[PDB]
């Protein structure tokens, strides 16, 4: 249901079974790679998220860094995906120049597959993004274009997004979103039923 939708919530506690199935899931988690930042999930919390109910056939896009390069592979496998690709984003300035043992010129995004997705435009884009580091901790807007060309029109879901990530054809989840904005009638129905007083607790 085309326009941007979102739910401000604690992704640990949302009953995501109300949301339906998605052709693409994207996640950019607050990994515990530093227990400092306000919203960090522990490794068990990451592992224990109910990603498996969100899709039957389609793709998962999982931003990873540091030791989450390993842990995200683990979660991806535990959640029932095979990792079939890996996108890297080469971070440049506005003049197209690049930005422990080595300085880091790129972010990594894992691509996992579940089931047998049919009718996707595999092979349209290459596994390398080149884009300007806009704000810190922002992901490049180009990922949505690649995902839309890969699976045009389909329903998509982002976990741990921020208000700037809300997109048409996407439902965005995070705890710094402005309230709850839903328009897909099926989703609105199930949300009112699961959450008749609009609170998302426990
Ligand atoms: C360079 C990259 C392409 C790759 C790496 N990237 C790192 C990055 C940076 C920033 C964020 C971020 O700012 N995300 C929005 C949050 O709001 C922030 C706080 C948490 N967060 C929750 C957390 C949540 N439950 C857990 C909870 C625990 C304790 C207290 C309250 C909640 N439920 C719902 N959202 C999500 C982000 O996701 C990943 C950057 C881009």
């Amino acid at each position: 249901l085309f326009p941007p939708q979102w739910i401000c919530c604690d992704i640990r506690y949302l009953d995501v079974s109300i949301l339906g199935k998605f052709a693409v899931v994207m996640a950019d988690p607050p990994w515990d790679i530093h227990e400092l930042p306000y919203g960090t999930l522990t490794d068990d919390e990451m592992r224990r998220l109910n990603i498996p109910v969100l899709q039957d056939d389609g793709f998962l896009f999982l931003w990873v860094t540091g030791r989450a390069m390993e842990l995200g592979r683990e979660c991806l496998n535990l959640w029932g995906y095979e990792r079939v690709d890996e996108i890297i984003w080469v971070k440049t300035n506005q003049l197209q120049r690049i930005i422990h043992w080595l300085n880091h010129g790129k972010e990594h995004c894992l691509v996992g597959v579940k089931g047998n997705p049919q009718g996707f435009n595999q092979g349209l884009d290459c596994d390398v993004i080149v884009a300007e580091v806009r704000s810190t901790s922002h992901k490049p807007d180009e990922i949505y274009g690649m995902i839309e060309r890969l699976s045009p029109g389909t329903r998509k879901i982002e976990l741990f997004g921020r208000p700037h990530n809300v997109q048409p054809n996407w439902i965005t989840l995070g705890n710094q979103l402005d309230g709850i904005h839903l328009l897909d009638p099926d989703v609105v129905a199930r949300f009112k039923q699961r959450y008749p007083d609009g609170i998302i607790s426990k």
